[PDB]
């Protein structure tokens, strides 16, 4: 089983592995801590026995909605990143991170959408968040470093 809690300082070494055994953007330390420092209420780690095995960085933002068609300022959720280690996956975690940093994006930051970028040929990642209600809004052509297409994809809060 797992739990949940707020990312703290001393999680980052292992989260930052988990980044780089999962996903091939692979953002420096101080990107961590600063996203930590700023957006940490919304902020997760999943715990199994003490170790860090999934994580949810967020960043929160104002400017223009992306769910409305023609120009509306809003507060707004982003996911920067969020990853679970191959041996935990299926059990619920990225789903409950979600939620918990969903509930404080709203509740702590006064976001009224959250919004990702996912790669087109994310088929687990995309299951996920349609299953949480996402809708595809665009597609952000040549969006990753390969030239590989992301949806955005947002749902209000
Ligand atoms: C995408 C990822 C975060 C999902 O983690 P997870 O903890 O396994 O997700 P959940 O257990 O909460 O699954 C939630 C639902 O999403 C869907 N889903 C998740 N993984 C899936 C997969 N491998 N194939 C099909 N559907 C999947 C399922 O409907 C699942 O519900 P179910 O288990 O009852 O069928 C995980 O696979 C991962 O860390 N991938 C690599 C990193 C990554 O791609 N991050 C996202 C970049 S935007
Ligand atoms: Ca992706």
């Amino acid at each position: 089983d797992f739990t949940l809690r707020n990312a703290r300082m001393d999680d980052i070494d292992q989260i930052i592995k988990i980044n780089r055994l999962t996903l091939p953007e692979n953002y420096p330390y101080y990107f961590f801590v600063e996203h930590l420092k700023e957006y940490g209420l919304a902020f997760f780690v999943a715990i199994v026995d003490n170790s860090v095995v999934g994580y949810i960085m967020p960043r929160i933002e104002w400017g223009f909605s992306n769910i409305k068609q023609l120009p509306s300022l809003v507060r707004k959720g982003h996911v920067v990143s969020i990853a679970v280690l191959e041996e935990y996956r299926r059990k619920g975690i990225a789903t409950t991170l979600l939620e918990a940093s969903m509930k404080s994006m709203k509740n702590d930051y006064n976001a009224e959408e959250i919004y990702l970028e996912v790669r087109v040929s994310n088929y687990p990642a995309i299951a996920l968040y349609e299953k949480l209600n996402f809708k595809k809004v665009k597609v952000l052509k040549g969006y990753y470093a390969d030239g590989e297409d992301a949806y955005l994809m947002a749902r209000p809060l």
